[PDB]
């Protein structure tokens, strides 16, 4: 997250980390079984770390989970990233209390102008690298939908919105990937993808959760 703020520990409850020896992508836990991430983001022998601050100290509240199966969106396009959106079922059920809880799934889709929370672990610089330890947050409106294909033209699909700052500066980055997009305190968006971070005129794109809610809601009911 470039140019957000320390979201302060275990205030994000339903983030995770993706950890594969490492972190390497967010995602968010949406029960007690289940995490939302982006496709992208898929790896076989996820450990999903959930109650995560800092992902580099264990802290107390962390509950590491292996994951039993990843389930990548049927039509998930690697190359126009559509589809962005992977399931990972967690091996055993996370305990679910104030610092980890799940994140309800969008019942409809947000609106541009609605503020939302993006949150992880990602680089925090626009030029150049450096990666908090301590999980990160941004406060981000969802753009127009003309707005983002205006941004990233032949590239935005009725899968994606983009959020964040037309002027740049405040945005996701690499390592946010998989990680929630929140709004009103639902799940809207998943980090998908973007051109660099917080670029001018760049916005973050998000996998359009609210697309995905039956996916989701038949695919947790039948694995
Ligand atoms: N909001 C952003 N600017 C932004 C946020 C996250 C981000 N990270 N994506 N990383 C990323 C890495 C790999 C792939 C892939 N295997 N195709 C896709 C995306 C890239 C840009
Ligand atoms: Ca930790």
């Amino acid at each position: 997250i470039v140019g957000g703020y320390t979201c302060g520990a275990n205030t994000v409850p339903y983030q995770v980390s993706l950890n594969s020896g490492y972190h390497f992508c967010g995602g968010s836990l949406i029960n007690s079984q289940w995490v939302v991430s982006a496709a992208h983001c898929y790896k076989s022998g996820i450990q999903v770390r959930l109650g995560e601050d800092n992902i580099n100290v264990v802290e107390g509240n962390e509950q590491f989970i292996s994951a039993s199966k990843s389930i990548v969106h049927p039509s998930y396009n690697s190359n126009t990233l559509n589809n962005d959106i992977m399931l990972i079922k967690l091996k055993s059920a996370a305990s679910l209390n104030s610092r980890v809880a799940s994140i309800s799934l969008p019942t409809s889709c947000a609106s541009a102008g609605t503020q939302c929370l993006i949150s992880g672990w990602g680089n925090t610089k626009s030029s150049g690298t450096s990666y908090p330890d301590v999980l990160k947050c941004l406060k981000a409106p969802i753009l127009s939908d003309s707005s983002c294909k205006s941004a990233y033209p032949g590239q935005i699909t009725s899968n994606m919105f983009c959020a964040g700052y037309l002027e740049g500066g405040k945005d996701s980055c690499q390592g946010d990937s998989g990680g929630p997009v929140v709004c009103s305190g639902k799940l809207q968006g998943i980090v998908s993808w973007g051109s660099g971070c917080a670029q001018k005129n760049k916005p973050g794109v998000y996998t359009k959760v609210c697309n995905y809610v039956s996916w989701i809601k038949q695919t947790i009911a039948s694995n």
